[PDB]
């Protein structure tokens, strides 16, 4: 099954995953000459003063903060979107080095990883309904540098020893997400997919123009964690990004001048 290795990354995905090769693919490259400012476009509302975490868990192809959605706890409305869409995981994807690692990229630039925030529309019920319907999640993107730590990102970096190995989780609560946020929340906003199989076609992605800074320390152990089970031959977890995907009959919107 799938991966990010050569005999088993995103070129080999179509054959089980048809959709791969879809009209709405994700991630794109955002040109920000090319996307329109749409006055129209509301402010997003995060609200995660009430977000619940529980759990990391390293499933083989990243990591995956999880919390509880079974209430309206911590929920992402406005910006694009309809109604309610409740925080059920975040994760990243980076590179090897710091010139890759991130999925979207800006005038074809690579960050060195990016943020995923995954919330599902409410109006469904469940995430496994909601991952059905053309609205059903909404993705919060956000991109990281390199350069200076990011202060609420070093609880995730301290952790990540514990579960090193894929099937590996720990404990994860009281974790605050909106430590992961930077200061401005403009974004880029289009209709997309999940990037990982099964590449459903289900998401509104929202991707914040400012970076975060996270330090060259913390980027170097997420690298550290393995694509591997324990006592499995080590399989660095690296690269585990997909590459831009051809935009087609789709235009992305930005909530700034
Ligand atoms: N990478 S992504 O945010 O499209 C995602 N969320 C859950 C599975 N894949
Ligand atoms: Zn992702």
């Amino acid at each position: 099954h799938w991966g990010y290795g050569k005999h088993n990354g995103p070129e080999h995905w179509h054959k089980d995953f048809p959709i791969a090769k879809g009209e709405r693919q994700s991630p794109v490259d955002i040109d920000t000459h090319t996307a329109k400012y749409d006055p129209s476009l509301k402010p997003l509302s995060v609200s995660y003063d009430q977000a619940t975490s529980l759990r990391i868990l390293n499933n083989g192809h990243a990591f995956n903060v999880e919390f509880d959605d079974s209430q309206d706890k911590a929920v992402l409305k406005g910006g694009p979107l309809d109604g309610t869409y409740r925080l059920i995981q975040f994760h990243f994807h980076w590179g090897s080095l710091d010139g890759q690692g991130s999925e979207h990229t800006v005038d074809k630039k690579k960050y060195a990883a990016e943020l995923h925030l995954v919330h599902w529309n409410t109006k469904y019920g469940d995430f496994g309904k909601a991952v059905q319907q053309p609205d059903g999640l909404a993705v919060l993107g956000i991109f990281l540098k390199v350069g200076s730590a990011k202060p609420g990102l070093q609880k995730v970096v301290d952790v990540l020893d514990s579960i090193k190995t894929k099937g590996k989780s720990a404990d994860f609560t009281n974790f605050d997400p909106r430590g992961l946020l930077p200061e401005s929340l403009d974004y880029w906003t289009y209709p997309g997919s999940l990037t990982t199989p099964p590449l459903l076609e289900c998401v509104t992605w929202i991707v914040l123009k400012e970076p975060i800074s996270v330090s060259s320390e913390q980027v170097l152990k997420f690298r550290k964690l393995n694509f591997n089970g324990e006592g499995e031959p080590e399989e660095l977890m690296v690269d585990n990004w997909r590459p831009a995907q051809p935009l087609k009959n789709r235009q992305i919107k930005a909530s700034f001048k």
